[PDB]
């Protein structure tokens, strides 16, 4: 029993931490093999943030003027290239520590779990989310830009983020391995505002049936009701609209608890339109949306 | 900027997490030096465990009864002692992936990170407090027992606790490295009630300190009050009482902030006096007591 916001171990991220010094901008790089993946913002000063022309700033560099770290160890730049916002610096040694890695991009909704990381080495874990504006929450201080997000299937890392950016409103954006913002976001030193914050509907669902799991039954109602009455409530709350795909997704969650998914709707709309009235779920005062269907699968059979 | 429940990086406890196995009950132990550290229920069917004798089931069991992989490599059992509610296994091969370790036992209030383990194999992270009734509020199924808790400085791991028990209300009791059980709990499944969990108030003030380092300022007032003062609305509300030890520990934050304790006391008087009237800080809607003085100062400056 208890349900936590879990994030992945960590350990195989952290062996593929290193440090990137390019001038003055230092900041954090994922060895995988011989490349090392960083912001391309490395190559820029504070000033040359305001309004950057990579391609051009780039041509200013060399494979020495890229300074690689793993530990204390020097690392041997032996090629570089710019792909979309992140650099790819090929070194002459193949991380003896690399495990199994996919690049991912996410969908919105979709979780998982960033190592925050100051000059090469790790600080801490947590679980995110991408939000349907395609913004993080994290946490993140000057020198944590290159810490990445990841999933883990087994022994398999699915590396899904990298940090790039925060928002004069606090909140994070940034790239998957590929370089490629989630998001409308650029890698300047600009107003760049969100969009709005919606709340990720399937994965309170899922939430409220890991509450359900655990003991946590108060807002289980005697209601249900239907795709299109249910999506109405969540319009007005800034919900995401619930598709069949969040309904087939739930099923295992339906099965296990007995519950059906326009019945837990039902709970979640009467949930919205009263609140909590003091009351806690799962030692939260509002509706968690950071879990998703598959988190609560995971966490409540005991994947390793 | 963005403050999160942020656990500590996971790997050097990663690789010390092994599998226990003796009879037919398997759990994970924590293999460190040439020795491994695992709950003594080890050697208990689920029905020793209503009235073990520990000392007369340990008398039928023999070095080569306690099968202890680590990965899938099999390590040799050269001696078994047991200290407390812990059996140590001496195995034959020092673990190589060993960090530089000590044992705490730590104080209530304090908080720390827990690797949630299956058979030998890591799931997740997430961070816990020893809460002031000596629970921890976890996230542990069958087979999570010998999940280790810990707290890292730079490069040495201490280690907190080990998981033992779920209590039939769903919260988790479990003992330090030596054995010794956090509070009044034993490893016997039998009744047993958990006292009031009250509210962790050095924590609650610690976090409002990082609320307003990161932007949420709305619930500073105009007001202030004295420790016996506040300490008679902490009774009310079931918070631990605050002491000038607190305010000592708070002292930084306050330097920081230039918000003086007493007048973030008086902050957290009118908080729960009227409580949040449907606003969030730091994205919660409850006042949050899992993070220390010395989390909220480690994750606002970026230690690793
Ligand atoms: C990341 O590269 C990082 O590590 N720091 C940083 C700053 C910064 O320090 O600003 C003063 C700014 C940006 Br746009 C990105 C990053
Ligand atoms: C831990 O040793 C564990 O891993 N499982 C377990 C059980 C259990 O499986 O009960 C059915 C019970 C206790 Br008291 C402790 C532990």
């Amino acid at each position: 029993s208890g349900f936590r916001k879990m994030a992945f171990p960590s350990g195989k991220v952290e062996g593929c931490m290193v440090q990137v010094t390019c001038g003055t901008t230092t900041l954090n790089g994922l060895w995988l093999d011989d490349v090392v993946y960083c912001p391309r913002h490395v190559i820029c000063t504070s000033e040359d943030m305001l309004n950057p022309n990579y391609e051009d700033l780039l041509i200013r560099k060399s494979n020495h003027n890229f300074l690689v770290q793993a530990g204390n160890v020097q690392l041997r730049v032996i090629g570089h290239s710019m792909q979309n916002c992140v650099l790819k610096l090929k070194v002459d040694t193949a991380n003896p520590k690399t495990p199994k890695y996919k690049f991912v991009r996410i969908q919105p909704g979709q979780t998982f779990s960033v190592l925050a990381c100051y000059n090469g080495s790790p600080s801490g874990v947590y679980q995110c989310a991408m939000r349907p504006n395609f913004t993080i929450k994290g946490s993140f201080l000057n020198g944590s830009c290159g810490s990445v997000g990841f999933n883990i299937d087994y022994d398999c890392v699915s590396f899904c983020y990298m940090h790039h950016m925060e928002l004069p409103t606090g909140v994070h954006a940034g790239t998957d391995l590929e370089g490629n913002f989630y998001g409308p976001f650029v890698d300047r030193q600009t107003a760049q505002a969100a969009g709005t914050d919606t709340t990720i509907t399937v994965n309170v669902l899922a939430w409220l049936y890991a509450a359900v799991i655990n003991g946590d039954r108060w807002f289980l109602n005697r209601f249900t009701t239907t795709l299109n009455d249910f999506n109405l409530v969540a319009m007005k709350y800034n919900y995401e609209p619930l598709t069949q795909d969040h309904v087939d997704i739930l099923g295992p969650l339906s099965a296990q608890t007995g519950i059906a998914v326009l019945d837990m709707c039902a709970s979640l709309k009467e949930l919205l339109q009263n609140g909590m009235n003091g009351r806690t779920i799962l030692g939260s005062a509002l509706l968690e949306d950071e879990f998703t269907p598959f988190d609560v699968v995971r966490q409540c059979s005991g994947v390793t």
